RNA sequence: GGAAACUCCCGACUUCCUCAGGAUGAAGUUUCUUUAUCCAUACCUUGGUGCCGGGACGCCGCGGCGCCUUCCAGGAAGGGUUUAUAAGGCAACAUCGAACAUA
DNA sequence: TATGTTCGATGTTGCACTAGAC
DNA sequence: GTCTAGTGCAA
């Protein structure tokens, strides 16, 4: 027909597409004039796929408790994980930086006078320089170069020496330093003969710049500075820590609140310094250190040193210059037992495995602390401007105030204290007072500032989760709220029975109900026929749809009874559509059931009738679990009669009775629904704070009516890059005799890789040896090593895979085969098709196109509730072990280049999508004649309308324990999502077009058209592009050349800006507002609405209904009566519309509706999956439509697409 | 668009198409589709299918049956309706906010 | 405003080179 | 020649 690119086709075009993007272009270019491409300063992309892996068993692998454990080191904020430590670090008085010689020369502070210094350089250099101080000098003299920083040539020396000293690029300028970093330059070019030879004989090149500087002006000696902090050394070698006497300690503090603190202390430190970074980044640099950096030595080799010696005694004394008093010792012995504590680093190994180290996890540790550093840090800022810019009134403002100083302190900027631990407590409870006089705001507002509340401190969390400890508390929170249901509701009725508050049972609704209907309606007979509706209607609702006892026996109590005829019956309860009570004056009117004429039951007949089955079914649900349908179903009930016991009171409550008496333990949060207990009784309002029970039991009871979830562990270390390339050896392969025929191929054999099988089967395994050893580029048999059965898999991160003979070779970051020894039995395979495992080759025998990336380890294991000893009781059940392998796609490549000349208007049908295609060329007034148009299926779109309406349960899927909630729903509007953005990239294939989309206006449908325009169309937020750079491959944006768009921004409060002309950029979509494209005709060419507007502003109809406008004759129908009714049921034809209207004068309105009507007319059959106003047709007798029809998607795709054209008033 | 099915909901236990490549050929102006061995082993989704079960609607002589039409006396011309050539896949963790809806 | 559902979004990791000791 | 513990390099 017309079918489409999919699978790997469109991923091949749109990787295509994405090297044609403005910036891949220009990357080229820069190839040329660049010579050599970098693989890190081109376009790419990461596609992650993740492979279960098949260990095989027979395997030592440890409990999921022991690599839950180990998880937790690395994750948890509790004292014995690497969170702790660090914070205890910064707490105990220690700091951390990226190397080994920043170290040392912060802990000799004294011995290098940088303050003096760098006020002379001033004064004879007139200007302050970047980085030249003595302690910086320092480190840079005996810093090393890398990469091309190496070459010893007086250029290079000095290109260091400028970046290094922020030096620009002014050889013109006769600066006074800018001349000496030249001459230091070219007199150390002259005296050194290598960098190596420069770090090693530092105080030499220190010695040569104080003599350089000795002729401009008087300064001390660096040499001697260096010598000095280099005597006073006692720092363990390469520590990446020093002391701080400056520092304030906060030892045996809470695990809780101490990431507050250090952050804290941080933070005013970098106001002592007077640093230009900003808040975020300068804690980021100071606490986990650049790269993890820090943690390197500080994880391996500060934590082993750190348990081996003692705080005082070589003692940890002198070696971290601690107080010679015991002013700051408090401090060693937290850190001493953070240290111990934390576990030595277990079960981790690398091949020929050897335990790893803590300081293989620095990166990803880093970045997970960093994070909330930035998180965490930017909440304050928000907060304290949050806060610069009835007794309880009484206590905001004395308690205010104090809130700037826990903020003001949290922040660093407050030297009066460092941060209690009720300092923190303070914020919250002032944010829980706060909020309820911003209730209270809004308390006499309707009667009728913002003390709204104010944002939460963050906080870190990690490891997995203690599945059962979890359970229990749920179990006993589920005993003790219906526990205490209980007496809330018990006393409250009770209460009411002394007063005699209570209304007729039964009154009530009789009453509520008629208080609906506005008018006489006889004495009581209107209004307690629809009393009766809705008690059937409430208790209807629990078990419609529920196959439980308790739901048959509902039904059976419909049945007993007589309320419904049968069918009726059933097609509510069993069929699950329809309903017992239509709210009156109904908008829909849906055709509401008939309750059967035969019955004469009452309404307060009904309710002893339905109160007294109530009491059947409380026996009964005395015999199943708590977690059980038909206690799911009862309380359904249970609810429903509670709150109508409840209801019958006419006056309003003391609130001593009503207090919700429920333990803290048990519950958390309260909405803003209850911020109250002076004016506090509750005119009937007990009910949804009532409410609260059932919903919060409903919480605990869905986590233990869950059967199924999964605890998730994930493990990403430095190096965790490689895969191995193993031969399949329990197989025999026959080359195809047409191999031969190739040169490659013949090539083959004489290199003698080979061995055959007696049967002349090639053997796997040993040709693989052959291939290892033959000396040379191995790329010689990459072929060959394509076509050779073989498996991609993974080591046992456990076990050692020492290694006796080279048996694989395995594979790393860029394409690096290296020939390994792997033992039998210890490689993981990676389980996935064959797209997927093909892509691990390109991986190997292709890097430039695509190479790996660091992987993770991922271990899920799989527990499933079941119920015993009336408990919930979690066993563990299969665990899984994946890895997740990032694939840079590198791409940067070109192929023939091309431009997009054909637009594609894109229209969104419910049923599908449309679309229309114009060309490039026929850019004028006439002519714009679509090249193409129609339309596409696209069934998921009416599977997602058709489920969100029918309210079905969602398909049970494994879900991690830690999520609560349902993401079923969103991962179809994702998949749904996917093939819709799939067909436009195949119609673009087609056309060489570049689609152009409408803006948003059924709603869980829009949720994915909004995600759609995501994918194309350019957007600043994060989440919108990232979707977008995915599709696109990371490309950026594409610009036609030749055409270009005219521009309309706005200046301030909503006006117009002015019409600016650019070149034409698409990405590789555009947008165009669809005012009324749905209303105007492609063919015709002209829109309804400007009568609509111009007669609203300041009706001759004739026999058959025909109009006098200034552009035409429009032609209005009504519904055909030809027939008669019964009969166009009869074949299912919907009552088409060609029967005229002439009632000789209409009002404005009227012909509003008669069009609305009159053009997007519906399906012509019955049978149809669309319910939509699929068709609509362009109201003059002069357009083509109007006798023939068309789609609304098509049209609109048309109008789009014109639009759009309009505006492209360029060449 | 080739080949197929036939009213319409809600539920219950089975089968799995498609899939990335390598040396070939036979044809059809630098492409289109066929076909041989051969490596790649099939992950996560959206799905499809077979099956019972509990029901419903539109006719009809509590029960039979099921897309509308029309012509030979159960059969030949037409209409519609629905589709599988399946479709998608960038991971992870921690944080924060509320966000939509339904009558 | 009220009745029940749910996501929406920020920030970070998915380093690479080599002097000196294994 | 092999490896890892340091930390520079691009930003
Ligand atoms: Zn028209």
């Amino acid at each position: 027909h017309l079918h489409l690119i999919s699978a790997k086709a469109s991923r091949k075009y749109r990787r295509t597409i994405a090297c044609l993007s403005d910036t891949a272009k220009k990357d080229l270019e820069r190839r040329k004039q660049s010579g050599a491409a970098d693989p890190a300063q081109e376009l790419s992309c990461l596609k992650t796929i993740k492979f279960k892996l098949e260990v095989p068993e027979g395997s030592k692998l440890p409990s999921f408790d022991r690599i839950s454990q180990i998880y937790n080191a690395l994750e948890t904020i509790e004292k014995g994980s690497l969170s702790y430590l660090l914070f205890a670090l910064i707490l105990s008085g220690f700091r951390i930086f990226p190397n080994s010689s920043a170290a040392k020369t912060f802990a000799s502070s004294s011995c290098y006078k940088n303050d003096q210094f760098a006020s002379q350089i001033k004064e004879i250099f007139g200007e302050m320089v970047k980085n030249f101080i003595p302690s910086e000098l320092e480190s840079i003299l005996k810093k090393g170069r890398r990469k091309n920083n190496k070459d010893w040539t007086e250029e290079n020396i000095k290109r260091v020496l400028n970046s290094e000293f922020g030096r620009k690029n002014s050889e013109g300028s006769s600066a006074l330093f800018d001349s000496f970093l030249s001459k230091f330059s070219q007199e150390l070019f002259r005296k050194f003969d290598s960098w190596n030879e420069v770090n090693k004989k530092y105080l030499e090149a220190a010695e040569l710049l104080d003599s350089m500087l000795a002729s401009y002006g008087p300064f001390d000696s660096v040499c001697k500075m260096i010598g000095d902090s280099d005597s006073r050394n006692s720092l363990p070698d390469k520590s990446t820590i020093a002391f701080t006497n400056n520092a304030e300690i906060t030892v045996d503090i809470e695990s809780s609140v101490m990431p507050y603190m250090a952050i804290a202390a941080l933070l005013r430190e970098y106001r002592q310094s007077k640093s230009k970074a900003a808040p975020v980044a300068y804690v980021q640099s100071h606490l986990t250190t650049t790269n993890g950096n820090g943690l390197s030595w500080f994880f391996k080799f500060g934590l082993d040193l750190i348990r081996k010696a003692p705080v005082s005694s070589g003692s940890k004394s002198l070696q971290e210059l601690f107080s010679v008093p015991d002013d700051k010792l408090d401090g060693l012995k937290f850190i001493k037992e953070a240290c111990e504590a934390l576990p030595e680093a277990s079960l981790l190994c690398g091949e020929k495995g050897e335990l790893l180290g803590y300081q293989d996890f620095r990166t990803s540790f880093a970045g997970h602390i960093d994070s909330w550093v930035a998180n965490y840090v930017n909440r304050l800022f928000e907060l304290i401007e949050l806060v610069n810019q009835s007794h309880s009134l009484e206590l905001f403002e004395g308690l205010v105030k104090n809130v700037r100083q826990t903020l003001k302190k949290l922040a660093g900027i407050d030297i009066s204290s460092s941060p209690n631990e009720q300092d923190i407590k303070e914020f919250y409870a002032f944010s829980d007072v706060l909020n309820r006089l911003g209730s209270i705001r809004n308390q006499i507002e309707n009667a009728v500032k913002k003390l709204k509340k104010l944002p939460k401190l963050n906080g870190l969390g990690g490891g997995v989760p203690k599945q059962q400890e979890l359970l229990d508390k749920a179990l006993e929170s589920v005993k003790q709220i219906r526990h205490y249901q209980r007496i809330d509701f018990e006393r409250v009725i009770q209460w009411a029975v002394n007063e005699h508050c209570l209304e007729t049972v039964p009154k009530f609704l009789v009453d509520a109900e008629k208080k609906k209907i506005n008018k006489e309606s006889s004495t009581d007979f209107a209004a307690k026929e629809n009393a009766v509706r809705f008690l059937l209607e409430g208790i209807g609702a629990a078990a419609r749809g529920k196959t439980d006892s308790v739901s048959k026996a509902a039904y059976n109590w419909f049945v007993v009874n007589n309320f419904l005829a049968k069918k009726d019956l059933n097609r509510y309860f069993i069929n699950c559509q329809g309903c017992i009570y239509k709210p009156p004056y109904s908008k829909r009117r849906s055709l509401a059931f008939a309750l059967r004429s035969d019955n004469k039951d009452t309404i307060e007949v009904v309710w002893e009738k339905f109160e007294t089955f109530y009491k059947e079914i409380s026996k009964e649900i005395e015999k199943f679990n708590i977690f059980s349908q038909e206690f799911q179903t009862f309380l359904h009930l249970e609810n429903l009669r509670m709150k109508l016991l409840l209801r019958r009171i006419q006056k309003p409550i003391p609130a001593e009775i009503a207090f919700f008496s429920l333990p803290q333990e048990y519950y958390d949060s309260l909405p803003p629904n209850v911020a109250f207990l002076n004016q506090e009784i509750t005119p009937s309002e007990y009910i949804t704070q009532f409410n609260l029970y059932s919903s919060f039991l409903n919480g605990n009871l869905i986590l233990l009516r869950r059967s199924r979830s999964y605890l998730r562990a994930k493990f990403s270390w430095v190096g965790n890059s490689k895969l191995i390339y193993a031969a399949k050896e329990a197989r025999l392969w026959k080359i195809p005799n047409a191999y031969w025929k190739s040169d490659e191929w013949k090539m083959i054999l004489d290199s003698n890789v080979l061995v055959f099988d007696k049967a002349g089967n090639v053997l796997p395994a040993p040709t693989l040896k052959k291939v290892c050893e033959r000396e040379g580029d191995l790329r010689l048999f990459y072929p060959l090593l394509r076509q050779l059965p073989h498996d991609w898999c993974y080591r046992n991160p456990f076990v050692k895979s020492v290694g006796r003979e080279k048996n694989v070779i395995e594979v790393n970051k860029e394409g690096e085969p290296k020939v390994a020894s792997a033992l039998p039995g210890s490689l993981f395979r990676l389980i996935g098709p064959a797209p997927f495992k093909s892509l691990l080759d390109d991986c190997f025998f292709n890097p430039l196109d695509k190479d790996l990336r660091e992987c993770m380890l991922i271990v899920d294991q799989e527990i499933s509730q079941k119920v015993e000893a009336q408990k919930v009781e979690a066993s563990l059940e299969s665990c899984t072990y994946s890895i997740a392998v990032p694939i840079r796609y590198h791409l940067e490549e070109p192929k023939v280049s091309n431009q997009f000349e054909n637009v594609l208007a894109i229209a969104q049908g419910e049923a599908g999508l449309a679309y229309a295609v114009f060309s490039l060329k026929s850019i004028g007034e006439a002519e714009t004649k679509p090249i193409a148009v129609g339309t596409i299926r696209i069934p998921s779109i009416r599977r997602l309308i058709h489920s969100v309406s029918t309210y079905r349960k969602k398909k049970q899927r494994l879900q991690n324990f830690k999520q609560n909630y349902d993401s079923t729903a969103f991962i179809m509007r994702e998949n749904v999502t996917g093939d819709v953005c799939a067909k436009i990239v195949g119609l673009m294939k087609e056309f060489n077009a570049f689609p152009v989309l409408e803006y948003d206006v059924s709603r869980q449908l829009s949720a994915v058209y909004k995600a759609v325009n995501s994918h194309f169309l350019y957007f600043k937020e994060p989440g919108r592009d990232a979707l977008r750079k995915q599709l696109w491959y990371g490309g950026d944006s594409w610009t036609i050349d030749g055409i270009e768009i005219v521009t309309r921004e706005r200046k301030e409060d909503g006006k117009e800006g002015v019409e600016k002309i650019v070149p034409l950029k698409v990405f590789p979509g555009r947008s165009v507002s669809a005012r009324f494209t749905s209303k105007t005709c492609s063919c015709c060419g002209r829109n309804v609405f400007d009568w609509l507007f111009t007669e609203k502003k300041a009706f001759n109809v004739n026999s058959k209904g025909e109009l006098t406008t200034a552009d035409g004759v429009i032609q209005l129908f009504e519904a055909d009566r030809s027939k008669g009714p019964k009969f166009y049921a009869r074949r299912k034809e919907r009552t088409p519309l060609t029967k005229p209207i002439a009632k000789g004068s209409y009002s404005l309105e009227e012909i509003e509706r008669r069009v609305r009507t009159n053009l997007r007319r519906a399906p012509k059959s019955k049978q149809s999956r669309d319910t939509s106003q699929s068709q609509y047709f362009c109201v003059y007798k002069d357009c083509a439509l109007h006798f023939s029809g068309m789609q609304a998607d098509e049209n609109a795709a048309i109008n789009i697409g014109r639009r759009f054209l309009t505006a492209l008033r360029k060449n």
